[PDB]
């Protein structure tokens, strides 16, 4: 039974973030109103510890965390120390479930903070939490997979483990000069001993679910064949999604998802987190099908009458509709990537 990381303090706290106002008490309140926390073993986040926190991130950026709470050279509000560790520590009490062996797929989608650097803060993450969940699960599995479904380049999880074989970090993000944060091109394949073990997929515009899941799926095919992970850390981060402000990929929540049935077939303990999605509504929509989904539930079409019911105009339909935009991926362009990290993957060994 599915682990769902869940208290209304949590909620609470993840909802004091200005740019994604309240979307913790939008996701959480979407899914209860489905009642699919019913079908989900609820457990309560224990804030992370200094030392846990410090277990990739710096001392020195930690001590400075904690007093701008109450420099430019960190990337650095207040009581930004407090949240960084309340969802740092609810992303690793989601990993201890896995190791636990309380469940076998573990929910947080208040995390996912992927860009974070171990001293520096980046594109809204001030505490990378998915590094710091992979941690804890290197306590019992030798072989990691993470899996970075943002429209972003998951830069601060990749160079976390840039130079080890111990994880293996795959990404589809959209790649383009001046497009943040500029890394993760297809020839981006880690450094030393930990070469061909990052994984990463450079995307254009307006992408739809067909495409994407061929691309997804053949990645993750091969990924698994060579790599065979013993566990697995899933970021969907819905800003992937249309109708997010960022406009870039064309995705509906149904592609992404693919991807997730696609991984949850593995049958290997997941850790599912969030991330970016930056249109609250439609972000909401997202997680709680993909929940029906690892639920093995389907849901309904109409927007059950909740707190935000007024937020999901002017359709109220839990469904996404793709923008009229072109798609901006060439059939060749892919196969040519696709070939390229296939040739990447046959050196793991
Ligand atoms: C307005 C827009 C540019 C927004 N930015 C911001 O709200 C602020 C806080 C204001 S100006 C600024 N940051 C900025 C200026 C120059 N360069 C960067 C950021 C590099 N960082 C990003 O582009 C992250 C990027 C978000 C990434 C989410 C990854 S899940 N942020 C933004 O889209
Ligand atoms: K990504
Ligand atoms: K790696
Ligand atoms: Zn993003």
């Amino acid at each position: 039974v599915p682990v769902y990381i869940y208290s209304p303090e949590y909620v609470s706290m993840c909802d004091s973030l200005a740019k994604i106002p309240k979307r913790a008490d939008m996701v959480h309140s979407l899914i209860e109103a489905y009642a699919l926390h019913k079908q989900m073993r609820i457990v309560k986040p224990k804030v992370a510890s200094m030392e846990e926190m410090a277990t990739f991130h710096t001392d020195a950026y930690l001590q400075h965390l904690q007093k701008v709470s109450q420099s430019i050279e960190y990337g650095l509000t207040e009581g930004i120390f407090d949240y960084a560790a309340a969802i740092g520590g609810a992303t690793i009490t989601a990993a201890q479930c896995l190791i636990d062996g309380m469940c076998k797929v573990a929910i947080n989608w208040s995390g996912g903070w992927h860009h974070a650097k171990k001293d520096e803060a980046s594109g809204f993450c001030y505490l990378n939490d998915a590094v710091l969940g992979i941690l804890r699960l290197r306590r019992k599995f030798e072989r990691i997979l993470y899996v970075d479904l943002d429209l972003h380049h998951g830069d601060g999880v990749e160079d976390a483990f840039s130079f080890t074989s111990k994880v293996m970090t795959v990404s589809l993000h959209k790649f383009s000069p001046g497009f943040f944060p500029g890394t993760g091109d297809v020839s981006d394949v880690g450094l030393g001993k930990g070469r061909y073990y990052s994984v990463n997929v450079p995307i254009q515009d307006g992408i739809q679910d067909e495409k994407y899941y061929q691309i997804c799926e053949s990645v993750l095919k091969e990924v698994y064949q060579a790599f065979n992970p013993k566990a697995v850390v899933l970021q969907l981060g819905a800003d992937t999604i249309a109708g997010d402000p960022m406009c870039s990929f064309n995705m509906t929540p149904v592609g992404i998802g693919k991807c997730l049935k696609y991984i949850l077939q593995w049958q290997l303990a997941t850790l599912i987190l969030g991330g970016g999605g930056y249109n609250l509504a439609n972000t909401a929509r997202c997680w709680t099908y993909l929940t029906g989904v690892i639920l093995g539930k389907t849901l309904s079409s109409e927007i059950p009458d909740h707190e935000f019911f007024t937020a999901y105009g002017p359709d109220y339909v839990l469904e996404i509709t793709p923008s009229c935009r072109p798609d901006r991926n060439e059939p060749h362009r892919i196969q040519q990537i696709l070939n390229y990290i296939k040739g990447n993957l046959k050196h793991v060994v």
